[PDB]
């Protein structure tokens, strides 16, 4: 659902932004409705 | 380039991390050189 994603920290590894970058799309995904 | 992007905050509005979202898809871009 529209699960507010953590943030792992600054030096975190891409492997973990990619993590991250996944979970917004999926949040983005849900709160924008596809709306940007 | 590879700017490490900036992170607005927790409560940071949709739009703010639409931005974040465009900014570490660039970051990522070229990080990773599509190797994900």
């Amino acid at each position: 659902g529209p699960s507010q994603p953590t943030y792992p920290g600054d030096d975190a590894p891409v492997e973990d932004l990619i993590r991250f970058y996944d979970n917004l799309q999926q949040y983005l995904n849900v709160v924008t409705r596809h709306r940007y």
